[PDB]
């Protein structure tokens, strides 16, 4: 008989004294609100600023006793936005803001249903800008652990505790891809409980794992840096005597490995410590200079050493020569093989 | 006689018993609520965020029964977007919005119309900053489909129901176009009805076929590409024995096969996968170190190698230098006729 | 006697029946209000955006029969914009606005005044972001018209008609300079009648013609490629014999050609089509690289070709030499006249 | 006995007939309003906008007869900006905003205090981007000239006059520095009467002096183009034979003076007109390429000329070396002095 | 019994004649004002910009003897964000703003308070970006004070003064870092009471040292300055003879020296002093270009200067070589020195 909006202005107006200024269950127990969150974007995940951006509905649920209906025969009612300052809402807030708002286009995307015994739903749809800060001891082989965690501002744990729910507390969207990461499925839930001056404050966090995809910086980085190594090399199978062609050979793996050094940390913060893609790309630079020490011990030779004098000219030179052919492949394969298997365990 | 806006204050007022708050056609089928768009702009595709931004007017239409006048003698009672709080509207949204705004220039561009029958036709301006997954396997050569998707926030299924409308559900501005993109005509239209724990939700979306410009990508990064590797075949028709012209015209191609390798990947996203500008382009950097292995075969004959010493000397030489003066075209016209019709295909 | 404030609160309030939400002449003739701007600011015209940001004061006259009064001893009422949104006003906004604002620093920057028969003069400062598509085919040569187009958005043509005055229609600041750009005097005003499937709609529009200042890039771009081309025909000044100072001054066209080609797009959109500060350069890039050849047409004799012998080999080259040394002016000229002629007709 | 504010409610209220969209001395002479600003914030100077970043404390004083108590035991009664919009209060704006915003943090930054005759004093906090044009003919030896202007945008002259106060009309905060530029103290204050085809309304405009700090590009450009051109001359030191050394050291000149012209318009508008930092530094590139003529002057003697032919040989070129190395520091020094005193007295 | 809520309406309403635009003790002591900050988040420290963006807890305290309640029988009253515009406050700003915001997302962010006896606990959280000058002049090895500074606007000395509260004036989150510097623990506490012509007002002020992080700059910078001078004299045990590979290895250390020169000043403002990492890089310059004039003191020989002729010949030039050999080490050690406890003291 009676529609559902003017059932609810009786329901909580000035008569039978609801007021929105105070919370449920005043002077007793605390208000338990269970929350989760619909991860529908996530990404732009900036490293220079160490933050990353999200959009989630957050939904949120408390039981009110004031608005528990019984005569009404609907099970649930719906309440549009534009009497939602008329109602008690949990003051939640993330503690790594960093700037967000709210979605206002075509309707306040905002949702709120009143159940009969006065179970409160109430999702909405946030943009974040969460800051997590960016462990990066190896930056490519690494898997960031961005938080986010959800507090109350005013009210203090003696009145509000936020919980997680049973029934998936994060759930993701179903094509939910990054250019860069993979976000893995084990997303630790934990309490972040807060101590100020002024009381102690409930939190609770969620725990996201990102995974980088290496296949990227193989690519730009690894398969360049491979190559100039192995173009060293054949630099070496180039003639015996003291050629103009190690000049330009020498000169050819310097201005490849300086340039993979130029663009290497281009979008990179500037941390003190040293991470993974310049410890392998500053022993590419020594096996790039190192050939072209191996031409000044063609030089050491050749300006300091008639059948008996050219004899020992050239046997000294091999005795060098075939010893610094293989030792490269040597020193070269023992780095390579203890750097990766570091990783993989790491 | 009485004006519009005098009679419509009384046809919506708290007189006649219209509450904005109450959906129509209450406790009885669900709404059908048609929905065309009308692109006025559209582009400024980025690649890095994976977005782009466009500038549309969404037309929305749906009967409500308690606004049908019957008396007054007008076929469409306009409503100035003033008073357009006072009535039901639908809680339309977009389910990948990243940001959008209204526009207030002057007046809130906003249209609201009233048929007798109580048909309700509504449209607004909006600017949209759409989020869309750029697949890049074969990047100057690809059909990017990037969509948009209308769903409602707070009905379900069973109380609220978008559609397309069969006549012309998108139109496109007339003189629209694009700095790199075309849009094809062929829009596919279908349905993304969303399930939550919540409940089920309505969704219509609609799907925009963008194919590149493939003439800018030929002209900075093809054709300096392609002549480098005929300077590379120009620089074997030098003199036959070991001359330093070979040095120059050697590193000639590698400082341009690097540079057009420098600014390759400058407005590019760190996707994992490989593309197709660099699988041309590192074949592009093999051809030009092939003819730096040239001089080197030179070399391997000038310091290894009298009437019969020298006549073996040219003659080895000359065997390697028609081969491979023949076999670069045979290498390179192989590889471009399977470069190209592969993507003709794909 | 009574302040114009009191007497207009009577004379547009709810005595009298004057309704701010219905126009004039209602169920009569069209409202005609006629526009004009004034450009306060001009400029910051992005090429990667296609667009520009304009400030400007949108003038707007319209009669009002409501509004004459007849017995207060004034000629002109202003009206602050507190009470703006009291009486009617048209619905004016920009087909192309992509976002624009108002401006309200120490006062809402608005305007209104009614003469006595009912005139009224309607004046706000807007700032515009106008996007505008930008033809580039002969870049540094080129005259873009960007427009400007205003439309009303809720009112069809048989109730709403814009129209531009005879009296200025467009009037430009007094020291109005761009830092890149020449605004033209001659500005082109027709209409831009809007057809959609609601109804049709009135559109006035405004053209500025903007032609560029070619002195920046003729002095970057267009006088180092002039000059290494002259430095490319000194370098055959050199002595006759193959010397190493050819190959030196080979790659200092190399480098200098490249290099002046790295920094040309620099800021410039993804065009397919093919603009003109390239088809200089890459003429400028084969100038540099028929000195290269002209050093292998040295080789070219020097590895091929004792007093008979001798004298074929200076007579061959020399017979390539001044032909090679005048041909080069005698290319360049020609193409030279042919290329700035070109322009200068178009 | 009675609080202000209950006093000042019934001094501006609708008791007493005061009407806040009415001005001061209304159908009489006009309203002297006199300002003067205090400069908290200054710079970001950009030169590619051509516009700078301005925080102001703006000081308005007008006298308002109605408001004038004489019964009220204080001498001014302050004003909290939750009452603000109850007054008359002039319609001030810049002419050249380009974008602004008032400062709302924790309190609405805004000040006003009422005299016992009916002096006004109101102060608010502004941030400006205020536009002016940047000459650069002769850039890191420039004044710019930077101005601000303060309009009224409803009230011609005939109601509202704006004026400077001769106590300090510009007030500049104590460590105010610039990090490129020198406030100079002198700042010129006259009227910028705007004549419209509204009307005539009234400026008042400041005129700020701007200085660059040119130890920066003396660091950056002047001490890299000078050392090059001494290490163009060392290298003539070189052996007076044709040594491969003069190739080297040729082209280490080239890669420094291209280099530094890479950098060199960096953060520069397209301006059409030549600056000066590019008049020094072409001509820092011909006396790089005169050192590259200098080898081809040894080259041509080397390949045009026995104990009478080896005489003129030697002979001819010193005849050119030391008339060369002599006219080096004659060239520079004598353009050197006529670069500095040029920019000197300008 | 009744509600907090309720007996708070009537503890502020206009019953009891609370006014919330009367400061408390009005016509009597100022009003002391005890404040302290939790800094959540800190840093993007700006330096082309010169600013740092701060995320605090502002925490306000102060006494209203209006608001002392007696009867009601709870220690602490709090209030919601709705109703707090309903009492008194201080109009506390930031002198040096540079624009700031509030968090509203779910809630306002804002608490308050009040205690029996009147004391007022009011509580918000702020986004700041707070301007600080940056002193550069020894840039890696610098201490940056950036402050921030808290006055009244409206109130001078005589009615409102702001204090520090000793119990920890400042306090700081747990895990709080930055990327590239060290907050000290040490931060001063003192007022910057400011003398405007409108009066004087009052100011408390927070010092911030700043210390960098001298690992990153030590890693991308110092070491590859580090090798490259020793990579110059290595370069010197090459063979006794002018050979080509001076040339090469003369401009291998030109071409790192000047990239790393390139990238040098990558990040920074245009002051005019000079800092200390160039400082250090150009004397890596000067070693860099050394080693280029003693290939030129190689040559002075070998074009200046048979039994007795070549025994002159290699004696002095071993005297030069063996002496710029050791004092290479000489003038570097004793720089290195110098340099580095310069800057340990300072
Ligand atoms: C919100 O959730 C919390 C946590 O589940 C609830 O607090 C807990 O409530 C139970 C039942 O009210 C308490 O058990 C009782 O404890 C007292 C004292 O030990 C004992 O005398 C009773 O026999 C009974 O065992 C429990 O102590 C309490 N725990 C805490 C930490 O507060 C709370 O009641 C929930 N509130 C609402 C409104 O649902
Ligand atoms: C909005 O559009 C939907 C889809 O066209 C309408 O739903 C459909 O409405 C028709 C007629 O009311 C239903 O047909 C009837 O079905 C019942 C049960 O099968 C049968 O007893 C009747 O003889 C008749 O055939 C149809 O089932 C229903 N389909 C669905 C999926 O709901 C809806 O009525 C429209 N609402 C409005 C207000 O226009
Ligand atoms: C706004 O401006 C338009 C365009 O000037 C006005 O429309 C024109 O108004 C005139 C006079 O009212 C019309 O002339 C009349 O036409 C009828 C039918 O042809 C004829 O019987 C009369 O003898 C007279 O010639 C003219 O047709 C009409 N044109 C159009 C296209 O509408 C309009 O009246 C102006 N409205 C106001 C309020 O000023
Ligand atoms: C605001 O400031 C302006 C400028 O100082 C004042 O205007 C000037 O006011 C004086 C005195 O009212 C005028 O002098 C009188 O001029 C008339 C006509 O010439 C003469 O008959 C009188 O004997 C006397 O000399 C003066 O002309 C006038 N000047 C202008 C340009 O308006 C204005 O009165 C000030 N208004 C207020 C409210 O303070
Ligand atoms: C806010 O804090 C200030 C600073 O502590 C208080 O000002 C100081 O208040 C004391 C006590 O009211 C004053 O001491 C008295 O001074 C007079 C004159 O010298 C003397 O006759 C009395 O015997 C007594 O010693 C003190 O002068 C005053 N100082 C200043 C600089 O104002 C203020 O009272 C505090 N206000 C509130 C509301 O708490």
């Amino acid at each position: 008989p009676m529609p559902p909006s003017e059932f609810l202005d009786k329901l909580m107006g000035k008569v039978s004294g609801y007021d929105a200024r105070i919370r449920p269950n005043f002077k007793g127990p605390p208000v338990n609100v269970t929350c989760n969150i619909f991860i529908n974007s996530f990404g732009s995940i900036a490293e220079t600023t160490m933050d990353y951006r999200v959009n989630i509905f957050l939904r949120q649920q408390w039981n009110d006793p004031r608005l528990a209906y019984s005569e009404y025969p609907d099970d649930s009612l719906d309440l549009d936005p534009s009497m939602l300052d008329s109602i008690w809402k949990p003051d939640l807030f993330f503690a790594n803001e960093k700037g967000a708002n709210f979605h206002e286009v075509t309707t306040d995307n905002k949702l709120l249903r009143i159940s009969k015994n006065g179970n409160v739903l109430y999702s909405i749809r946030i943009t974040l800008v969460l800051a997590c800060p960016m462990d990066l001891k190896n930056f490519p082989m690494d898997v960031q652990t961005c938080i986010m965690q959800l507090e109350s501002f005013g009210y203090t744990m003696n009145d509000l505790i936020f919980e997680w729910d049973e029934k998936g507390a994060v759930q993701v969207a179903d094509g939910l891809t990054l250019p860069q990461f993979i976000l893995k499925e084990e997303k630790d839930l934990r309490y972040c409980t807060k101590h100020y001056n002024t009381g102690k404050f409930t939190c609770i966090e969620a725990r996201f794992h990102l995974e980088r995809q290496m296949g990227y910086y193989l690519i730009q980085m690894y398969i360049p840096s491979l190559l100039i190594v192995i173009l060293s090399w054949v630099s070496f199978w180039i003639n015996m005597d003291a050629a103009p062609a190690r000049v330009g050979l020498g000169i050819t793996t310097v201005l490849t490995m300086t340039t993979q050094s130029s663009g290497s940390r281009a979008s990179l913060p500037k941390v003190s410590y040293v991470k993974a893609i310049d410890i392998w790309m500053a022993v590419c630079l020594l096996f790039v200079f190192s050939a072209l020490l191996e031409y000044a011990a063609v030089n050491f030779i050749a300006r300091q050493h008639v059948e008996e004098m050219r004899k020992l000219f050239i046997s000294r030179a091999k005795r060098i020569d075939t010893v610094s052919r293989v030792a490269f492949p040597l020193v070269f394969l023992i780095f390579n093989i203890f750097y990766w298997i570091t990783y993989k365990i790491i």
